[PDB]
């Protein structure tokens, strides 16, 4: 039940996209651009 929502429904979700091209999800400032899913992997090591 939100009050006035016009894009997509959220919390602290952002404005501007994922950094990521490859990425459908948003990004936030908090991830210094990248999303939730990719910030996380930001950190963690990635092969192939
Ligand atoms: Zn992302």
């Amino acid at each position: 039940g939100s009050s006035g929502s016009s894009g997509t429904p959220g919390d602290r979700t952002g404005t501007s996209k994922c950094r990521k091209a490859g990425c459908v999800y948003f990004g936030t400032p908090e991830n210094k651009g990248f999303c939730t899913l990719c910030f996380i992997e930001y950190s963690g090591p990635s092969s192939g």
